[PDB]
């Protein structure tokens, strides 16, 4: 029984944040848990304060009728209990629930470590006769209590973009509302705990530079290369595999190259040596104790500035 | 109360996605948000434009006799939330729910890198007494919403095979149809995540072919051995062990080949020389620099000419 | 309000399999979504055909008195949606829900790779009053959904123990049914996945017994040990550990020892080459390369006649 | 509505387990489908046996007043569906569910391999006016249906402390029960998977009491460092950490102190050896190859005694 | 229907812990099973004791007007029983619900192996129309049920903080009420299962201070930089990755810090030595034996003080 009027429906609507939190990193999906406000004139319920009651009235979701509010990109239904209804003379209702859903948004991870996210969460409403459109009270959708956290995450801000898009959807038109949580990852650890140990382990590797005998050169860059595989397994994390190709995964992919060619050279250096050529042998040797670290050092340049400052 | 009519009742459906996600290439199912359209005549319920009412009258599920359409491949319940009922003058229902369910589809891997995928969508209805048919309208069916994705794969279209299968189960017919949600995986960072490192791995294996020290050959290659396995550790992936022989597993049982007659060559070049013969160890070493590189660049094209160019 | 009758009251029973899926090898355990058709004479409630109504009357679960049929073998309750009810002019009603329960079936891995096992789906009631005993027809019973399948195995037959087991438990008895479904694990890419590679690393490891230094017997045989640990680790199953001793743990067991009776050969090699006595030690040393593959295959032979001939 | 008495109101309870599963190492709990049976005396539902209707008279929980049994160690609420409810002629009611909980119990690994626990199963009541006391009827307390299984466990007794603890707790006394489920860990397969291969190993370690080259030694016991720590990641088991001190962690210990002065031994060795002094050296080797095997027999006999036979 | 009063509504409140459970330390949540107690002044069912009824009069939550008490870090709903509803002659209402909810409370892991963390639970109330305030009753909130537990801690004490902090939230007080279960990590295996293992390891590492060969000391550092990857791997823990930096990830960088100069050590002493220099190579390596354990215990005392003594 929705209210008739002389024109388009306008439902003001508007997010309070209570609780963010499951980033899930893996499905790009997270839960919130925050409040939801609607209101709207239905004067058909309009009443008499002096005549009879109080100020406000209040009544149950059984009474009147209530739009249907539907979040978009949520896995299930959007858990929901109803806090309050008060309908204001003039027949302004104020609708008030708190709900807890998971919202599916999409994750970019191509700058992993140093990266920022905007979440979404998607409200429409389908249009039963009377044309609805949504739009947000700025007010009620300060949605950011100041201590709500995602544990990795920085929260800059939580806001609401004001232009509906309606769209026309079999046959009936449906409008639809953005709102947009925007974080950015948190990365003290990821120096001491990832790169630097992945980093110690490669100069280890071509420590053979400075060495000569085959036996203890491959006991040197190999015994590394399963070290380097070891320590990827014990900091294995969710998205590192990823379908785009990200940037972590870029270095990630240089480190093999740079073992290979360490096997490259130690495996030249000894053929040379062991082909009566000794000069050579110490000679790309003596290159590769530069070469390496610059070579790294500038694709690493190239590759920061590729992602980044690009 | 169903609709008593003179001949078979056919039943037009329709979905239209809002959301996939959960890609389970283990448990080979998928979840999918959508949109679920029918349509019949119901002429018991006609009504009288002019005498009453206004152009369209809406109902309660309770109120009117709803055909149960129920999903084949699901695993449980088909989570609905009904969004709207619509009677026609003549009788036409128009039913639309919103409806999210976990969908059981077999996947097949045998291409695993690079493979597509069609996911299917089972509708039936069985006949409480009068005959129920359903079909499809393309309207309704439009399913894919734009902005509607799966992380690792492209979505080609989402379409339905207008001919229903009419079964007989229990002495009442029943109609199906068949929805396709036709995919195929992206697979940028395989080649630079997955091959390529299995692949340096393997070359350093076969450094030995330039090299005489024994114990930096066993130091070589089965140390390397150990990285391969490692390194398999480190990028092990949902569907890795599979029941039928993929072709990834191919290839991949192919390296473990391998370092076996890698191994064996190493072996062998060993008791030749150390048995006064090192005329014929050097000779097989210096074979093995170009039979190891061609056997393997030719049994991978005979590999995927078996699974793909076949 | 139970049906009086002159004698016990059957019930006749049906499962018809329209999905099987989930099992768990690691929970003993396995999901279905099927049919459940009931029926028993209810005189109670015979209509007159000819006087009112037609062939036959629908009714609500909330009018008619049903059986409370429970399963044993279930996790938690036996998510149920009524698809009909359909009462005949004598009294017999024909029940029928589309149910999806997590089954609770021990498994036998007694035989790992090539093992058959038969889940178990149990059906009792209890006695409210009447005697209540429940049976099968075998009509509703064709459980088996063509397209029904389980990844890894092969579905042989779904039947059904026509004998019910009338218990007597706390002053009532109660009729247990028993539905068996029969699979045979189905293990193409264990040969080329698990078997074969875990024999090459072994083979490698026994390589040494065409050696004689000691570096590198044991950077042979120590180094292929933590091969074999990682690639177990690689190859890593639900079901590896149980409690009871499969079949592919004593051949995995038996991998163990060979590993260390090389460690033993190859040290006993050395003490007697060192001890100035290699008449001895590369006798014995000429001795395992023909008694290690030998052993194997015997033992492997007596171990295969042992769980599979026995 | 209680019923009225003269004096304290007991309760007969009963547990019926026909399902017990899901024993969680982990996080201590375990999960049981049961029946439970309640009876106590209500006069003021007392029936006339001739007068009117039969033996016994069946009613609907919400025509009764029930007495509300809830359990003290349990997750969630205890799902429950009531199967039947008898009231007798004197007033004595026969309520009967069939419930499935996960109960909270604690679980003490200080034995791990071979250990046996007591589960609990925490009934109580509140007393709403009248004092409400919960007692045990030993018939109805049966609770174990033949076929019932932990599959790593064996089933000892399935019993009930008859003396109720009661309780007062806010103002209104409680009554408790404590219903017991013994189990013994089975462990057949802890000997060859667990416990042999990381002798073996170990074994394997110390055979470089019977070699001179430090370079075959490092890669002797370091490697096989590795393989222990390996072999214990495939072993890897639920329980393997826990915040008290394990006997299976005590050894485990012991075996990384084994590594650590087998290290030391061979270090010590190569000093005496390379500092002009091989008599010392090749002396306290000598010792080593009866020290290490003598100390740990004795101190495993040691630790047995201490966690076993104390 | 509010309860009409001449000033703000106090509603006391008490929470009484029966279970504690299942503390995830990954996503800093925690599972309660407790009793909730609500009493409120409600004259307008202040009832008549001499004239009608009795002591105290019972009543159904449809009944009567209860505050809604929301938790605001709860990640769903508060799965709620009612237990008792008991009104006093005055109008005093006593509520008492058992409840279970899963609790989202930040941890810090700064200290992580002797860690004490303080978890809440946070209890609000809307104010309908006229103002609600809630607060404490102690006798109500002795929370801890003495058999209460948290496996891998110490439970202090379950108090809650008397003074509400009363917000304006949407044009609406609300009174927020902070309750605090405070625990204390119980750390005895971590000595023997975490850290002196990797201690041993590390010890084992730079044993190649009293050795010459550059092989074994390569065979010797390298190999247990595997063997300290592969034991962090064995011993990984859920809080093992943390964004910010805990002090147990400093330490373990400390010893990745003392494998690199390590292998700086044993390269500079070959280079050295092979340099025709070995006065300054054998000088290096003899302050290496008290150089790596002194600047070990020194900047771990230096890392103790910093993150506990500060």
């Amino acid at each position: 029984p929705p209210p008739i009027a002389d024109e388009p429906l306008t439902v003001n609507t508007g997010i309070y944040l209570i609780e963010c939190y499951s980033l899930d990193d893996k499905a790009e999906t997270f839960k919130v848990n925050a409040f939801l406000s609607l209101s709207w004139k239905d004067r058909r319920l309009a009443f008499d304060p002096v005549r009879s009651g109080v100020r406000v009235k209040t009544y149950e979701p059984e009474a009147i009728w209530i739009p249907e509010i539907r979040f978009v990109n949520v896995e299930n239904a959007r858990d929901a209990d109803v806090v309050d209804i008060s309908v204001s003379p003039d027949g302004t209702v104020q609708y008030l629930e708190r709900f807890s859903a998971r919202v599916l948004s999409p994750l970019d991870f191509r700058r992993y470590p140093f990266d920022s996210q905007t979440l979404h969460i998607y409200l429409i409403v389908r249009s039963v006769d009377t044309r609805n459109i949504v739009l947000a009270v700025d007010l009620e959708k300060v949605g950011k209590n100041d201590d709500v956290f995602l544990t990795g995450w920085d929260i800059e801000s939580f806001t609401a973009v004001v232009k509906p898009a309606n769209f026309a959807l079999e046959d009936r038109l449906e409008s639809k509302l953005d709102y947009q949580l925007r974080i950015s990852r948190q990365y003290f650890s990821y120096i001491p705990n990832i790169i630097l140990p992945m980093l110690f382990i490669l100069f280890i590797s071509w420590t053979a530079f400075w060495s000569t005998s085959y036996e203890a050169n491959v006991t040197l860059v190999v015994s590394t290369l399963i070290a380097h595989i070891a320590f990827n397994i014990l900091v294995e994390t969710n998205l590192g595999k990823t379908p785009y190709m990200t940037y972590t995964g870029a270095i990630i992919f240089m480190i093999y190259l740079f073992y290979f060619v360490a096997v490259i050279e130690v495996t030249v250096q000894h053929y040379l040596k062991v082909e009566s050529q000794p000069a050579r042998a110490a000679s790309i040797t003596r290159a590769s104790r530069i070469a390496f670290p610059v070579v790294f050092l500038l694709a690493n340049i190239i590759l920061a500035f590729l992602f980044f400052g690009f």
